[PDB]
């Protein structure tokens, strides 16, 4: 039941992209990551710093109609403009009738939705993407969070090759989300590591019959995430991710997983 | 469970479209839902009364090659033919050698498979395919049940790319059935609302560790369910779903869920 | 788990294609299907006998950097060269942090990752794939397996199109394992048949809340599986399997799942 407030604003960025960011002139793509627990409430106070009208839309988490960041339910923002949104969250529980009602947990996004057209076509190919994590009571915590999103034919609207980067030390605990978004369909792989199809990414025990992948179809809007041990069994290394379309990879939808030792060093690559 | 009978008529609609219906005359886009329960066993006496060969396939559920509906085990019908097909359903139970077998429970269609091509290319096009659920003993029954189908780009089958709305009261429990067919693969989204990736949609309880979503990726021949409490933790309002493929959702693959307030209103719409 | 050793080779095959294989002048597509215990390690002496670069790199398994088969961390093999790789799996267990770490089990593949581009592009096109099974330990095994590769527009690299037939008796346990590459999504439907979306392609028991399907969509690089009791509740026939996107049918995509009564016969011819 914790009720907290941020600030959000979206921007234009130097570069032609748009951006949310938790301060003026710290817009970055994808945009902050909100994390929240089961229960909590948040309070977004959004200020709309461009010249064309912009809006926050969540995924998962339980919002009003004046909320929603659509245009049909006059929920977006004008230039310059202010709104504060509300997003809640809550825990699982046994419903009145014996059903049982699923709470909010999960890895979620939030975008514009009305930046080009009514659904943010243009805002989205853009940059205004961000992560949401939700946690239940329990959940495992990661040493660091990292986020690759699909977006069209560009990871993170990076220039290409278009993937980020990101270290770890051999043995941390890393968790990732993924998002996709445009038009095509993509298939996430990541080299050396594997994770649960299943709301965490993480099996619960031997009994959870769960698939376990190393490559995950996705489309537009769709958001999974999961936690790895870095470096488990395998060790050390640059371990490449990618979109597996052959197409795409050949184009340069690739990154890399480094997983240092626990000297700072890493088998020699690239 | 129990023996059940119906009829079904394929026929020709006007404007290039073949449809399933309950009674001559009265065929519809989708077709008829078909709602079963584990054990259940249907007899469909088919009439064909367009002037091309058309047929009944069914996902899911048992039936004999003789009940395929295609060309090759010769079980399609000739213009203005008959035809019974027999679908069978079975609850899940543990097999002689101690492993598992699944039952029929789920969120099935059925269509043809032999207008246009031995695989229905045109008759799946022109509107023939349907819903079909079966139910497990003990399952949560909804109060109204609605069929989605993202056929190609058109949501069952409606022009000007629009999708269909559909109308709840603020906690009434609805069922979403959700088909695709074609050549495309399509995201399904709806606003306000989150489901289950796992048979019913709905999490068993306190032990299912399955995703729960709000956005699904599917393809040709697809099917998956769900239900939801109407506004449950959101309210009142007009709900979008949506095909979330950019520019699937830009051409207009866009329908509205109405939740009603108990006094019949709904905010600012 | 037992150390295994073999070697394996990489050859052009007629008519532009290349294929992994257990003997030189043996090469096949899909490649030899490698079956492991959880906790087993496999030694693969690699020989490549093509004239161009070519690796092997593998799905699931723990591998170290230098059995990547990637240019990036220089592991691929030089024409005319050898190359140890090294793939070990292990069994899942409770880490010290109170966390499930999961096994290595289940249905995976491996492929070229350096022929024609850094990310294999030529060499899978070409037919270096091949499948690779990893049993927990209790798993039940199947009396057959068989492997299809939906690779661009082929299935198994074959021409026209078209997919091979496999046969079975009523009630043999049959296993398929399903890899998807290139550039293309699909749907794989069988008639006649259902499994279970989870590990093993089968219920646990009356817990496992898994969706039982028979289409599902798969993309580049995916792989699954699943055993079915053949022509269980719904007899011997010819049972087609094909893609269900619909021009991918019409096309050929497609093959049959040949399901003969006890006395070796099959209805309908
Ligand atoms: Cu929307
Ligand atoms: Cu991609
Ligand atoms: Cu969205
Ligand atoms: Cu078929
Ligand atoms: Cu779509
Ligand atoms: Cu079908
Ligand atoms: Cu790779
Ligand atoms: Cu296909
Ligand atoms: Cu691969
Ligand atoms: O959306
Ligand atoms: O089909």
């Amino acid at each position: 039941g914790e009720v907290r407030r941020i600030k959000l604003y979206a921007e234009r960025l130097a570069d032609g992209q748009m951006g949310y960011g938790l301060e003026k002139g710290r817009a970055t793509i994808p945009g902050p990551l909100i994390e929240l627990n089961e229960g909590d409430t948040l309070h977004i106070e959004f200020e709309n710093t461009m010249d064309v009208r912009a809006s926050l839309h969540v995924h998962g988490l339980d919002y009003e109609v004046s909320s929603d960041g659509t245009t049909l339910n006059k929920s977006d923002v004008e230039p310059g403009g202010t709104r504060t949104y509300t997003w809640r969250t809550h825990a699982p529980g046994r419903r009145s009738d014996g059903t049982w009602r699923a709470g909010s947990a999960g890895y979620w996004h939030y975008h514009d939705h009305v930046v080009g057209t009514e659904h943010g076509t243009g805002g989205i190919r853009k940059g205004l993407y961000g992560p949401v994590i939700v946690r239940r009571k329990g959940d495992v915590l990661p040493d660091a969070t990292h986020t690759i999103v699909f977006n069209d034919m560009l990871i993170n609207n990076r220039p290409a090759h278009s993937g980020p980067n990101f270290e770890a030390t051999v043995g941390d605990r890393v968790e990732f989300v993924m998002i996709t978004h445009g038009e095509y369909y993509h298939t996430f792989h990541m080299h050396g590591h594997r994770w649960a199809d299943n709301r965490t990414g993480m099996l619960t025990g031997p009994d959870d019959p769960s698939q376990v992948v190393d490559n995950k179809i996705v489309g537009p809007a769709d958001s999974f995430g999961f936690q790895v041990i870095a470096g488990e069994g395998v060790g050390a290394g640059a371990w490449m991710y990618h979109c597996h379309v052959q197409s795409h990879s050949d184009m340069g939808l690739v990154g890399l997983f480094l997983v240092k030792k626990t000297d700072g060093t890493i088998p020699g690559y690239e």
